[PDB]
Order: C-alpha cells, then sequence, then structure tokens
C-alpha cells in the first residue's frame, strides 16, 4: 500500500480494483495518465455499481461517457484551479456553484468534491484525486475552449 | 471480476477466455501484433495445438511458440468469410488461400485450418478486429508471402 | 517458467513479484525496458527488505534512487563488457576491482556480480541479468558522462 503515487492508477488499486479494471477494459486508462490529470472518484457505492451494471452490459455506451465525466485533462489540486475553461474528457464546461478552502461544489449535477486526504502525488507530478460525496459530474452542457 | 460483452481490444476477449494464452503473448512480447491495418485473430480450440504452444513457450528456445503465434494472428480485418481474399495474411507474411467457403465457415489451404467466427466477440463499433475460432487444422506457416 | 526473456520484467516476475510489483508502483518499469539494459538482483533479502520499507514509506526517495542504482542502461553480458564510461540511472560511473570469467566485483561498495544462471535473453535483445551476491551498488559518486 502506497502513501505517494506517481499515477493514479496506483491510487484507484488501492481503493477500487474493480473500477480500475473497468478503465482497462474500456481501453480508457490513457486518459488517466498524464497536460494534467484529475480523477474524480465516486464515493458512493450506487454510483460505481451502475458504472459496472454498464460496462458489463451489452452496450458499456454510458459507463465509457460517465468515466469520461469523471476525468479531466487538467491539473486540479486545490478548488483555487476549479476555474476557467475546464471540463472532464466529455468537453462539458465545468462550473462552480460554492467555493470552499477544501471544497467545491459544481453546477449540473450538483456534484460535491472535496480532495482525497490521502492521494498525494510524486514531486513535479502534476495528479490530482477528488472525492465526490454526492450528485453526479455533468454529462452534458456548453463545452470549455480546450 | 471482467465479463466485458463488448471489446475495445482483442486482449481483454482473451482475458476472460484464455487467460494462460494472453499470458504467454505478453511473456513473448508479443502484445503490440494483437493491437491496432486492423487485427485478427485465430483462437486455437484443439488441445494439441494449443498445449504445443504453451510447451515451446517455456522452453529452451520459444522461437516456434513465437512462430506459431504469428501464424494466428493477421495484420487484417477480416469479420467475414468474404473477406479472406487477396494479398492476405498471418505475421509470417504467408498468403492464405481458401479451399472453400461458407456463409459462417472458412477451410484454409496449407494446414485445413477450419474457421469460425467467434460469436461472442463483438468489438466497438469504431474497431477494426475480429476473432475466429480454429476448430481443426492448422494455419499456415510456410508458404508463398502475400503482397506487401 | 520461462527459460529465455524477451524482457526483464518477465524474468522478475518470476523470481521476485513483489519487486516487480514495487518497481511498477514506482513507475520505473520503463527503466528495464530496452541502448541495452543491466539489471542487478539483490540476492540478500535485507537489502530487498529495506526496499520495500522505503518504497511503501512517506518518502519513496531512497527506495527510487536504490532502484536506479541497480538498472543499468547498458548491455553488459558477460565480465569483458564491464569496462569504459558505464554506470547505472543515478549516472556514478562504475570502477571494476575484480574481473573473472564468470564473476565481476565492484568498488565503491564491494558489490559481487554473477550473471543470473536462468537468464537467457532472446538472440536480438539486448538485456542482461545479474545477481549481487554481496555488497552495495554505489549511490554516489563521479558520474560516467553518456
Amino acid at each position: 500500500n502506497m502513501k505517494q503515487f506517481c499515477k493514479i492508477s496506483v491510487w484507484l488499486q488501492q481503493h477500487d480494483p474493480d473500477l480500475l479494471e473497468i478503465i482497462n477494459n474500456l481501453c480508457m486508462l490513457g486518459n488517466l495518465s498524464a497536460h494534467g490529470v484529475t480523477f474524480i472518484y465516486p464515493k458512493q457505492a450506487k454510483i460505481r455499481d451502475e458504472i459496472k451494471k454498464h460496462a458489463y452490459s451489452n452496450d458499456p455506451s454510458q459507463a465509457i461517457k460517465t468515466l469520461e465525466s469523471l476525468i479531466l485533462p487538467f491539473y486540479i489540486p486545490t478548488p483555487a484551479e476549479f476555474t476557467g475553461e475546464i471540463g472532464s474528457y466529455t468537453g462539458v464546461k465545468l462550473e462552480v456553484e460554492k467555493t470552499e478552502a477544501n471544497k467545491v461544489i459544481l453546477k449540473n449535477g450538483e456534484a460535491v468534491l472535496v480532495p482525497a486526504a490521502d492521494f498525494k502525488p510524486f514531486p513535479d507530478r502534476r495528479l490530482a484525486v477528488w472525492i465526490m460525496e454526492s450528485g453526479s459530474m455533468p454529462l452534458e452542457g456548453p463545452p470549455y475552449k480546450r
């Protein structure tokens, strides 16, 4: 069990090996590899099992877009960086509803995001992991200029 | 565990059906041959073909297992019996000659390879991947090469 | 078991899966892949004990630097090639104290290196594995210049 992380997959392996297995079996591990990378871990098991349900269905389309909505190609370590033209691999721009010192609430789903207390990246490696305690990440909306 | 119904790469299908064979392909540094010109994989159903792959791989000279696995991987997208035509072949370079064609079966010369499309291999719509089941015979190893 | 190897990782997967997992968890698997590559497996347990301890600590800096000293970006199959401007990923130049037909003893730690009896590379692959029966690989010193 690692305490520092050179890649997000090592963190996800210690928390949810099943979800990491789905990311690999969907050919999406490259989206998790660092432009920075910020992963949104859905804490609620109902969300993750809905991902597993769709991923192991005859059409994993919804599991793909949902996992795309949880992976941002940007390095966002603190609430201060949750600003500007940023978003997930779906392309939908994220809009902040409320900001705090260690918490962020987004619009278009009301997703409450708190930085992972145990995730800490290697020196100068631009990786970040947030915990989605409630709500859902946006799926459709205005795009961010990439 | 992994129970994908659609496949973004052939290794996912192999991991669920034959994980030991996938480990052999990885241990022989041949996973790149399986990845996307489009790729068609021929899965060996019979024991004596698969056992010789395992034995040759874990022997002092794994070259024979490498050549056999090269015969089972075609750098072409061949989903149906109709596509088994023209200058196509495996990584051995040998051109495939069709003996008899059916709606859902192909028999090849130079080994009597009886090939049936794997029904449970359904690739992603944007992936030029195909998996066939060799029910008997052997894929061509040596023969006239196909024009590159 | 494999008798011939296309990459060092397959050999380490058979002899020490724990050490391979550490290398992957430190994002150092690429250091072992081929210019040639020479891996030095520490036979003594406590050297591998300390690698694991520093790896899963709060700061894996030492486990990283230790593994860097065990991986050489050069193809050294026999004692005859243990000469010239050679060294590990730490950059420190290796100086040979004693050379034999099937053994090589280094300065700056008295590392006794014998080629692995069961590692035979693929014909066109420049990979070699040595067993460090005693001593330590150099950590600091004058660098060879690439």
